[PDB]
């Protein structure tokens, strides 16, 4: 039963061709703080499935920083076909620990296929935002953890 430990990572704060916007300064920031915040407990995954945008990217690389990770890129990430990402997670049948870095509704979409609407609600009142981070533990997932800024 692989992967054991789901990472969903909301990409951070992007300034205003939408592919190509940025993280603003305080996006930024946050991405770092949060980075770090995982590493500190210990939130290494063996593999990062990213949006190719811009935003998604420059919000890798800050996790690449905090901890120098198989990192692939995966422009169907970006403005997904999908209500999911739950197609991403369970095609990795031997890779451990897994985390993808992606965008709403889409990232909330898969926490709320995982964990059900009414825990979503108890544990996010205003919904998921940028660089927040659920770890999820396995019948069903459990949310082990979340981080915000």
């Amino acid at each position: 039963s692989f992967p054991t430990r789901v990472y969903l990572l909301r990409h951070a704060k992007a300034a205003w061709r939408d592919f190509d916007r940025g993280l603003n300064e305080a996006g930024f920031a946050e991405a770092e703080i949060i980075a770090d915040l995982a590493a500190d407990r210990r939130y290494r995954p063996d593999l990062i499935l990213s949006s190719t945008a811009a935003r998604c990217r420059q919000t890798t690389q800050a996790w690449q920083r905090a901890f120098n990770i198989d990192i692939v890129y995966i422009d169907e990430m970006y403005n997904a076909r999908s209500e999911t990402y739950l197609s991403l997670i369970a095609a990795q049948t031997e890779v451990q620990s897994v985390m993808l870095v992606g965008h709403n509704p889409t990232m909330e979409a898969t926490l709320e296929a995982m964990i059900g609407e009414d825990l979503l609600h108890a544990a996010l009142p205003s919904g998921f935002p940028t660089s927040g981070l659920a770890v999820l533990d396995q019948n069903r997932w459990r949310l082990i953890d979340f981080l915000a800024p």
